[PDB]
Formats: structure tokens, C-alpha cells, sequence
């Protein structure tokens, strides 16, 4: 009758008074990220996010939140890519995310940019999220493995991709889950989520508690989707490393 809250599996939650008909409809919903703090505040139609403005929850009493908007002009909308379209507002960053991760030189020798945390956090922790265009099972796995790089299934019908140009981050900065390195000692996972801007995508969720300006690393394995050495080579390194 009151304020209802929905939460994902992934851990983030819609949040707010429903309508005459229950629905998540208003001026004064939000969905709220993993952290339980970094909000998404403003107006949703059925649970799809309108217009959210960047916010913080700063406490709830019996089930009602207490938003505070920060600062600035942040606003943002259900954005959903197409087989095309990777985002309106390539540009604009995932504020959740900007607070966690950033893009540099990967430590790994010869492995082009990786992915860092700027924070010490614990096990099963969200870091990222991987956005991107939306493809069939069968255009990726028809055309040449060396277009497949930023290739990642979300489900038993779609593909998410990162095709250039928007593998640089000059070009796109929204989300930048491709941008993590392979290992096969990673540190985290890709994982499902389902986020208010980009839809059912997956993230980057950490296996263990990570240090600031650790490297964060996924287990992409195990042979490639289409038609490399380097996952060769350090293939039989681990390998060794679980005998005399
Ligand atoms: C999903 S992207 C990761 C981000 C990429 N390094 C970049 O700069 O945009 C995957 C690509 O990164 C490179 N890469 C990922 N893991 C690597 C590794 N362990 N060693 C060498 N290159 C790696 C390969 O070129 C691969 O096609
Ligand atoms: C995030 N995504 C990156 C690409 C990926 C690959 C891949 C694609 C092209 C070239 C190399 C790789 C490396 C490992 C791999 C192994 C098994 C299935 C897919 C992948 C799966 C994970």
C-alpha cells in the first residue's frame, strides 16, 4: 500500500510509492545501485526510468527512503542499445561506476588498456558494467574471431558487443566492463544486471576484496567465438603452477 521496494538478484533496487493500478509510476521513484546509497531520483513510468537525477540515499525509516539529489545536473533515461545504436550519450559516464573503476595501461605485457578499481572493496561487489550493442548468437559466431574481441553472451538469443569506434573511450565512456583484461587468476566474474539506463546487460562483479588501483581481470574461457597466443602462453604457465 505503501513504499514499495523491488530488488534484482544483482542487488540494485526500484524503490518507491506505487499508482492507483500498482505500478512504479511517479515523480518521486528511483532506482538504487548495488552500494545501497548511489540513487537514480525522479520520474518512472511502470518501473522504466524517465527521468532520473543523481542522488544519494541517505536514510529510510520503516521502509521510506530519504533521497538528497547531488549536485549538478546529472540526469539520465532507460536507454536500451539496439543491434546499432550502443547509447544516445556515448559520452556521458555511469556514475556508480565512475566512482569504482577507471581505464589505464594494463599491467599484463602487450595487452592494450585494462581495467583498475580506484577503491579497496570486499568479495561479490559490482564494479562495472558491460553495455553495449545487441547481436544474434549467429552474426558473431559467422564472421571473423578478430571482430570478437569485445564480445560478450548475455543470454541464449543475444550477444553484447563493443565494435569499434567505440572501444576507445574517447568515443565511449558509458560503461567500460570491456576494457577488463583476461586471467586466469582473475580477480572477478561477469555476472548478470539489470540496470535502469542500459536494460539486461552484464557487470562486473568482483570474486574477492580488491585493493585500490588493483587490476581487475575476468576469465574470458574455452576456444573463441567466430571464423590467440597470448592465452596460450599463460594457459600452460597456470597450468604448471598446480604441479612440481
Ligand atoms: C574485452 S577487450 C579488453 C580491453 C582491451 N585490452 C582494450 O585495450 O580495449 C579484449 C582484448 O584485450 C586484449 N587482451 C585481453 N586479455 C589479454 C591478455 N591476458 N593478454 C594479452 N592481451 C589481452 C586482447 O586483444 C583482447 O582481444
Ligand atoms: C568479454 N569477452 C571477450 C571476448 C571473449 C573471447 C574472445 C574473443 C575473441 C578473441 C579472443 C577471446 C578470448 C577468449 C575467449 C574464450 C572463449 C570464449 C570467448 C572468448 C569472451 C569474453
Amino acid at each position: 500500500h505503501g513504499v514499495c521496494w523491488i530488488y534484482y538478484p544483482d542487488g540494485g533496487s526500484l524503490v518507491g510509492e506505487v499508482n492507483e493500478d500498482g505500478e512504479m509510476t511517479g515523480e518521486k521513484i528511483a532506482y538504487v545501485y548495488p552500494d545501497e546509497r548511489t540513487a537514480l531520483y525522479g520520474k518512472f513510468i511502470d518501473g522504466e526510468m524517465i527521468e532520473g537525477k543523481l542522488a544519494t540515499l541517505m536514510s529510510t525509516e520503516e521502509g521510506r527512503p530519504h533521497f538528497e539529489l547531488m549536485p549538478g545536473n546529472s540526469v539520465y533515461h532507460f536507454d536500451k542499445s539496439t543491434s546499432s545504436c550502443i547509447s544516445t550519450n556515448a559520452l556521458l559516464p555511469d556514475p556508480y561506476e565512475s566512482e569504482r573503476v577507471y581505464v589505464a595501461e594494463s599491467l599484463i605485457s602487450s595487452a592494450g588498456e585494462g581495467l583498475f578499481s580506484k577503491v579497496a572493496v570486499g568479495p561479490n561487489t559490482v564494479m562495472s558494467f558491460y553495455n553495449g550493442v545487441r547481436i544474434t548468437h549467429q552474426e558473431v559466431d559467422s564472421r571473423d574471431w578478430a571482430l570478437n574481441g569485445n564480445t560478450l553472451s548475455l543470454d541464449e538469443e543475444t550477444v553484447i558487443d563493443v565494435p569499434e569506434p567505440y572501444n576507445h573511450v574517447s568515443k565511449y565512456c558509458a560503461s567500460l566492463g570491456h576494457k577488463a583484461n583476461h586471467s586466469f587468476t582473475p580477480n572477478c566474474i561477469y555476472d548478470m544486471f539489470v540496470h535502469p539506463r542500459f536494460g539486461p546487460i552484464k557487470c562486473i562483479r568482483t570474486l574477492r576484496a580488491v585493493e585500490a588501483d588493483e587490476e581487475l581481470t575476468v576469465a574470458y574461457g574455452x576456444x573463441x567465438x567466430x571464423x590467440p597466443e597470448w592465452y596460450q602462453v599463460e594457459l600452460k604457465a597456470f597450468q604448471a603452477t598446480q604441479q612440481k
